Protein backbone atom coordinates (compact mmCIF):
# COMPACT_ATOMS: atom_id res chain seq x y z
CA UNK A 1 0.00 0.00 0.00
CA UNK A 2 1.54 3.09 -1.17
CA UNK A 3 5.37 2.62 -1.87
CA UNK A 4 6.32 -0.06 0.48
CA UNK A 5 9.44 -1.82 0.04
CA UNK A 6 10.62 -5.26 1.00
CA UNK A 7 12.56 -5.56 4.11
CA UNK A 8 15.62 -8.45 3.57
CA UNK A 9 15.29 -9.85 6.94
CA UNK A 10 13.00 -12.01 9.16
CA UNK A 11 11.86 -9.29 11.17
CA UNK A 12 11.51 -5.25 10.37
CA UNK A 13 13.12 -2.74 13.30
CA UNK A 14 12.65 0.64 12.57
CA UNK A 15 16.21 2.82 12.93
CA UNK A 16 14.49 5.51 15.57
CA UNK A 17 10.73 6.61 15.81
CA UNK A 18 8.00 5.73 13.15
CA UNK A 19 7.11 9.16 11.75
CA UNK A 20 3.17 9.24 11.54
CA UNK A 21 1.81 7.66 8.30
CA UNK A 22 4.81 4.93 7.49
CA UNK A 23 3.54 1.50 7.50
CA UNK A 24 5.22 -2.08 8.24
CA UNK A 25 3.76 -5.36 6.96
CA UNK A 26 4.10 -8.55 7.82
CA UNK A 27 2.89 -11.55 5.98
CA UNK A 28 2.31 -15.39 5.64
CA UNK A 29 0.59 -18.59 4.37
CA UNK A 30 -0.51 -19.56 7.45
CA UNK A 31 1.86 -21.68 10.11
CA UNK A 32 2.09 -25.24 10.84
CA UNK A 33 1.48 -25.79 14.72
CA UNK A 34 0.93 -24.29 18.05
CA UNK A 35 -0.12 -20.14 18.57
CA UNK A 36 0.93 -17.38 15.84
CA UNK A 37 2.39 -14.15 17.88
CA UNK A 38 2.52 -11.15 16.08
CA UNK A 39 4.73 -8.53 18.15
CA UNK A 40 6.03 -5.11 18.53
CA UNK A 41 9.50 -5.29 20.98
CA UNK A 42 11.36 -1.69 21.95
CA UNK A 43 15.00 -1.49 23.64
CA UNK A 44 14.80 -2.30 27.35
CA UNK A 45 15.36 1.15 29.14
CA UNK A 46 21.64 -4.07 28.47
CA UNK A 47 21.10 -3.28 25.18
CA UNK A 48 18.18 -6.08 25.28
CA UNK A 49 14.75 -6.06 23.99
CA UNK A 50 11.11 -6.47 25.72
CA UNK A 51 8.00 -6.79 24.13
CA UNK A 52 5.53 -3.60 23.98
CA UNK A 53 3.22 -5.74 23.18
CA UNK A 54 1.72 -8.95 21.63
CA UNK A 55 -1.09 -10.21 19.06
CA UNK A 56 -1.60 -14.17 20.07
CA UNK A 57 -3.91 -16.30 17.75
CA UNK A 58 -5.07 -19.67 18.39
CA UNK A 59 -6.06 -21.60 15.43
CA UNK A 60 -9.77 -23.61 15.30
CA UNK A 61 -8.37 -26.41 13.37
CA UNK A 62 -5.96 -27.77 16.27
CA UNK A 63 -7.27 -30.79 18.42
CA UNK A 64 -6.84 -30.12 21.85
CA UNK A 65 -6.80 -25.85 21.61
CA UNK A 66 -9.01 -25.15 24.59
CA UNK A 67 -12.90 -24.19 23.67
CA UNK A 68 -11.90 -20.51 25.32
CA UNK A 69 -9.18 -20.60 22.95
CA UNK A 70 -9.53 -21.86 19.76
CA UNK A 71 -9.87 -19.73 16.83
CA UNK A 72 -9.57 -16.50 18.93
CA UNK A 73 -6.89 -13.89 18.52
CA UNK A 74 -5.70 -12.09 22.09
CA UNK A 75 -3.50 -8.81 22.06
CA UNK A 76 -1.09 -8.71 25.22
CA UNK A 77 -0.04 -5.24 26.27
CA UNK A 78 3.59 -4.69 27.91
CA UNK A 79 4.31 -1.44 30.29
CA UNK A 80 6.83 0.75 28.18
CA UNK A 81 8.35 1.64 31.08
CA UNK A 82 9.05 -1.83 33.04
CA UNK A 83 8.47 -4.34 30.23
CA UNK A 84 5.63 -5.70 32.99
CA UNK A 85 2.57 -7.16 31.31
CA UNK A 86 -0.49 -4.71 31.51
CA UNK A 87 -3.27 -7.33 30.34
CA UNK A 88 -4.43 -9.22 27.97
CA UNK A 89 -7.96 -9.19 25.75
CA UNK A 90 -9.50 -10.91 23.27
CA UNK A 91 -9.48 -9.11 19.79
CA UNK A 92 -11.76 -9.81 17.06
CA UNK A 93 -9.31 -10.90 13.92
CA UNK A 94 -9.94 -12.36 10.70
CA UNK A 95 -7.58 -14.85 11.39
CA UNK A 96 -8.91 -18.13 12.76
CA UNK A 97 -6.70 -20.86 11.65
CA UNK A 98 -3.07 -22.15 10.96
CA UNK A 99 -4.33 -22.96 7.40
CA UNK A 100 -5.19 -19.30 6.54
CA UNK A 101 -2.90 -16.87 4.57
CA UNK A 102 -2.53 -13.14 6.72
CA UNK A 103 -1.27 -9.83 6.57
CA UNK A 104 -0.57 -7.53 9.71
CA UNK A 105 -0.05 -3.65 8.44
CA UNK A 106 1.09 -1.54 11.42
CA UNK A 107 1.17 1.98 11.18
CA UNK A 108 0.52 5.27 13.59
CA UNK A 109 -1.73 7.72 12.51
CA UNK A 110 -0.17 10.99 14.79
CA UNK A 111 3.34 9.27 15.73
CA UNK A 112 1.48 8.26 18.91
CA UNK A 113 -0.77 5.36 18.85
CA UNK A 114 0.29 2.30 17.16
CA UNK A 115 -2.93 0.44 15.11
CA UNK A 116 -2.69 -2.82 12.95
CA UNK A 117 -4.79 -3.98 10.28
CA UNK A 118 -5.07 -7.76 9.85
CA UNK A 119 -5.94 -9.13 7.19
CA UNK A 120 -6.96 -12.87 6.55
CA UNK A 121 -8.19 -15.18 3.69
CA UNK A 122 -9.28 -17.97 6.00
CA UNK A 123 -8.82 -21.56 4.62
CA UNK A 124 -11.40 -23.65 5.52
CA UNK A 125 -13.41 -21.34 3.27
CA UNK A 126 -10.88 -19.52 1.10
CA UNK A 127 -13.87 -19.03 -1.56
CA UNK A 128 -14.81 -16.09 0.20
CA UNK A 129 -12.04 -13.11 -0.57
CA UNK A 130 -10.25 -11.59 2.27
CA UNK A 131 -11.83 -9.98 5.05
CA UNK A 132 -9.82 -7.03 7.58
CA UNK A 133 -10.28 -6.33 10.93
CA UNK A 134 -7.99 -3.18 12.25
CA UNK A 135 -6.72 -3.36 15.90
CA UNK A 136 -5.55 -0.67 18.00
CA UNK A 137 -2.49 -2.10 19.66
CA UNK A 138 -3.47 0.15 23.12
CA UNK A 139 0.66 1.27 23.40
CA UNK A 140 2.60 4.04 22.25
CA UNK A 141 5.42 4.19 19.45
CA UNK A 142 9.31 4.47 21.10
CA UNK A 143 12.50 4.75 19.24
CA UNK A 144 13.90 1.36 17.54
CA UNK A 145 10.46 -0.26 17.22
CA UNK A 146 10.48 -3.77 15.69
CA UNK A 147 8.04 -6.03 14.47
CA UNK A 148 7.55 -9.59 13.44
CA UNK A 149 6.39 -12.94 14.26
CA UNK A 150 7.14 -16.08 15.91
CA UNK A 151 5.65 -19.13 15.12
CA UNK A 152 6.30 -23.29 14.49
CA UNK A 153 6.56 -23.11 10.66
CA UNK A 154 5.17 -20.09 9.35
CA UNK A 155 4.90 -20.15 5.10
CA UNK A 156 6.27 -17.36 3.30
CA UNK A 157 7.18 -14.98 5.50
CA UNK A 158 7.66 -11.97 3.81
CA UNK A 159 8.30 -7.88 5.59
CA UNK A 160 8.08 -4.64 4.09
CA UNK A 161 8.23 -1.35 5.08
CA UNK A 162 7.37 2.76 3.68
CA UNK A 163 9.79 3.84 1.68
CA UNK A 164 10.60 6.87 4.00
CA UNK A 165 11.21 4.55 7.37
CA UNK A 166 14.91 3.57 7.77
CA UNK A 167 14.39 -0.27 8.21
CA UNK A 168 17.20 -2.05 9.45
CA UNK A 169 18.30 -4.56 6.33
CA UNK A 170 22.06 -5.46 7.37
CA UNK A 171 22.04 -7.26 10.32
CA UNK A 172 22.66 -10.88 10.35
CA UNK A 173 21.28 -11.38 13.34
CA UNK A 174 17.85 -10.53 11.90
CA UNK A 175 18.05 -12.68 9.23
CA UNK A 176 19.21 -9.91 6.97
CA UNK A 177 20.35 -11.25 2.89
Amino acid sequence: FLELVEVPCNSVHVQGVMTPNQMVKVTGAGWDNGVLEFYVTRPTKDTSRSHLASIMCYSKDIDGVPSDKAGKCFLKRFSGEDSSEIDEKEVSLPIKSHNDAFMFVCSSNDGSALQCDVFALDNTNSNDGWKVNTVDLGVSVSPDLAFGLTADGVKVKKLYASSGLTAINDDPSLGCK
